[PDB]
């Protein structure tokens, strides 16, 4: 953590855009970053990150990268460009704590590509997404173009196209328009 990919059959799993997800427990988030320093041209990172529950350093994979970033990569004067595709929408606590950041660390802009709605219906979910859209935050359901680009990215894939499960486009209209709904 952070890997530089994972398995297709975990992507495939994780990944995959059903509105009800037996049993997805993990979270896992692609990352893209551009680093602008400020007198240099633009570099990149790239990685994934899962979820942990080990003896203790229990986190949700958007706090592992959030602790990382700090840690190990957060830098004096240079600016950030994150983009993050999540199986799972984020829990509310988790949103807490990166509006929080945000509003905090100005020189870091992110987006978020989820694939699934965790409780879509639910307010303090809801909740967590709406205080993100408030912070800057872009929120985004994935689709097509996003699981190929995470296939081609993320992915030990044997240079092997990605192969769309079926219902793949149905699931983001339906999801689409429940974060439409919800970000009023
Ligand atoms: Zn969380």
């Amino acid at each position: 953590n952070p890997m530089e990919a994972m398995y297709p059959h975990i992507f495939y799993f994780h990944f995959k855009n059903l509105r009800k997800a037996y049993g997805r427990n993990e979270s896992w988030l692609c990352f893209t970053m551009e680093v602008v320093k400020h007198h240099s041209p633009v570099s990149w990172k790239r990685g994934v990150f899962r979820n942990q529950v080990d003896p203790e350093t229990h986190c949700h994979a958007e706090r592992c990268f959030l602790s990382w970033f700090c840690d190990d990569i957060l830098s004096p004067n240079t600016n950030y460009e994150v983009t993050w595709y999540t199986s799972w929408s984020p829990c509310p606590e988790c949103a807490g704590e990166v509006a929080e950041f945000l509003a905090r660390h100005s020189n870091v802009n992110l987006t978020i590509f989820t694939a699934r709605l965790y409780y879509f219906w639910d307010t303090d979910y809801q909740e967590g997404l709406r205080s993100l859209s408030q912070e800057g935050a872009s929120v985004e359901i994935m689709g097509y173009k996003d699981f190929k680009y995470c296939w081609e990215n993320f992915v030990y894939n044997d240079d092997e196209p990605f192969k769309p499960w079926k219902g793949l486009k149905y699931n983001f209209l339906f999801l689409d328009s429940k974060l439409q709904e919800i970000l009023e």
